[PDB]
């Protein structure tokens, strides 16, 4: 049988009982009644929730292959999203993911490293920040340009000037779609309608925005097909075309210009908003806890100095800053329920039997805010990742990127972006708040499955 859960109602299941304001809090409430594994019904669609480290670990890690599916919902069909990496399944997923991970290794695309691309972007970021001339600033836009440009550089090999209008169009389309996708109407309510789409104009805008991006990618790809040097692949496209070559004699192949376009859009989608938000939240928490910022700066001064860019090598000698980055991630809990999973076959879990294809919802919040691993999990405190001697203290509960076979492809990349961008900023600036560090609230603003920071402004004061 399935795991227990609140008795669903006829037809609507458990829908009218789950506080949609903050699904994560609701799942936690439920776990207080039904335990670490329970079922909920969306219509007659069951969804098994895993809550707590032990349950998430055995599912995602111990029974990893069985829980490597991506749970699909009507929205997947409606915004054409099952044809790259994030929303794919089976062989298509495995091959594209595998290829993607290899291509994204630090030196996976030629002599120019991922680190180098990030470092260059950090340089540009500091520059654009300087241009604010220390005036009040809503850093949303600037912080979003950086991670986006890193993807551009990884995919097209070229970064854009922050005012190159083709760059500005890309970001606009991305931002638009993200905002749309973040509406509870689109995340929740539209998914009740199994066969009929109630927001047709919206799904049309989404697709239109994608079309524009794919059509920009297509042009870059033609240019790349032209100046193809087989022995010197320089970006994700070069690599993807070279994989295509090895595939000839392997029809049909998972690698096609279509899947390339789709994969590249996924990278843009997955690689630019979460990192960008996490950067934005970090500055806010640093404004709120200036003593933390000061220590990060003391480590930057001592280990890196002022005569050179930060680099990944410096991280191991900067336990405190490392602890800070980790803590930001843990505290903010950006993807409280990760992305939905689905079992790939009939499976026995604990004392229950979960049928193949059943949707699985993982509570990352439950792990990240584990009250024993992280006393006072609701408070921001770098000491959560530090030992008595001030050394960095790793945690099995550090899962902001999820865990298992579906773990974030960008785990390493995001790590580099956070560390390098944050160190760079604080190497060249002090942060000044408009209001008083005692007044601003840093509590995340939850809306359905989304969790973001509140609005704020600051001044980047050159050192
Ligand atoms: C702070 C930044 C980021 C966070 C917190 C984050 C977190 C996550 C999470 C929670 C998932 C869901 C995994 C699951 O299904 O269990 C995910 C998926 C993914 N992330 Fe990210 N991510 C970040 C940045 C990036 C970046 C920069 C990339 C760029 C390569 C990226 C690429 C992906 C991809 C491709 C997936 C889909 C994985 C799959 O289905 O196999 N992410 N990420
Ligand atoms: C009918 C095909 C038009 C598609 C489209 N492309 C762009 Cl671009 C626009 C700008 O609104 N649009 C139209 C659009 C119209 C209404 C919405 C919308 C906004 C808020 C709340 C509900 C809707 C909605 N979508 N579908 N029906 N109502 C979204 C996009
Ligand atoms: C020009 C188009 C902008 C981005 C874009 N809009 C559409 Cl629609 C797609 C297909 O999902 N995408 C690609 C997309 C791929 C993955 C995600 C995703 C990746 C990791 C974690 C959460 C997200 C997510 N899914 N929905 N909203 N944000 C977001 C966007
Ligand atoms: C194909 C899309 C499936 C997503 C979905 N539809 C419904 Cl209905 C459910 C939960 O009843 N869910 C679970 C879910 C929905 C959206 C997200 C999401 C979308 C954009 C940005 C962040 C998130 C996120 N993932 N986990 N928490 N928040 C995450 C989980
Ligand atoms: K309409």
């Amino acid at each position: 049988k399935l795991p227990p859960g609140p008795t669903p109602l006829p037809v609507i299941g458990n829908i009218l009982q789950i506080g949609i304001k903050d699904i994560s809090k609701s799942l936690t409430n439920l776990s207080k009644v039904y335990g670490p594994v329970f079922t909920l019904y969306f219509g007659l669609k069951p969804i098994v929730v895993l809550h707590g480290y032990e349950a998430v670990k055995e599912a995602l890690i111990d029974l990893g292959e069985e829980f490597s599916g991506r749970g699909i919902f009507p929205l997947a069909e409606r915004a054409n999203r099952g044809f790259g990496i994030v929303f794919s399944n089976g062989k298509k997923w495995k091959e594209i993911r595998r290829f993607s991970l290899m291509t994204l290794r630090n030196f996976g695309m030629g002599k120019r490293s991922i680190e180098d691309r990030v470092q260059e972007e950090a340089r540009c970021l500091v520059e654009e920040l300087r241009k604010t001339k220390a005036s009040p600033c809503d850093p949303t836009f600037i912080l979003g340009c950086a991670p986006c440009n890193v993807i551009c550089s990884i995919i097209f090999h070229k970064r854009f000037d922050y005012k190159d209008q083709q760059f500005l169009n890309l970001m606009e389309k991305l931002n638009e779609n993200i905002k749309i996708l973040s509406s509870p109407w689109i995340q929740i309510c539209n998914n009740f309608s199994p066969i009929i789409d109630y927001f047709p104009g919206t799904h049309n805008k989404l697709l239109k925005n994608v079309a524009f991006m794919k059509s920009y990618i297509l042009e870059k790809v033609k240019e790349h097909q032209e100046s193809m040097d087989m022995n010197n692949p320089q970006d994700f496209i070069d690599c993807f075309l070279m994989k295509m070559e090895k595939e000839k004699h392997n029809q049909p192949s998972e690698f096609t210009i279509e899947s390339l376009e789709n994969t590249a859009v996924d990278l843009f989608g997955a690689g630019t908003e979460t990192t960008s938000t996490t950067l934005r939240y970090a500055l806010l928490l640093l404004l709120k806890h200036p003593e933390v910022t000061a220590k990060v700066q003391e480590e930057i001064e001592r280990v890196i100095g002022r005569n050179r860019s930060p680099c990944m090598q410096d991280r191991s000698h900067m336990p405190y800053t490392d602890a800070v980055v980790h803590e930001v991630q843990r505290y903010i809990d950006l993807l409280p329920t990760s992305l939905p999973h689905a079992v790939t076959c009939d499976i026995k879990f604990r004392n229950y039997l979960i049928p193949k294809g059943t949707t699985i919802l993982i509570s990352l919040t439950s792990v990240l805010h584990d009250n024993k691993e992280f006393p006072n999990p609701e408070m921001f405190d770098p000491h959560h990742f530090l030992d008595e001697g001030g050394n960095f203290k790793k945690s099995k509960y550090f899962m902001p990127f999820s865990a298992g076979k579906r773990i974030c492809v960008g785990e390493a990349l995001a790590g580099m972006e956070l560390f390098l961008f944050l160190t760079s900023i604080l190497q060249n600036f002090n942060l000044k708040s408009l209001v008083d560090p005692k007044n601003l609230d840093t509590t995340p603003v939850v809306n359905g499955f989304t969790s973001v920071p509140p609005f704020y402004q600051l001044c980047f004061i050159p050192i």
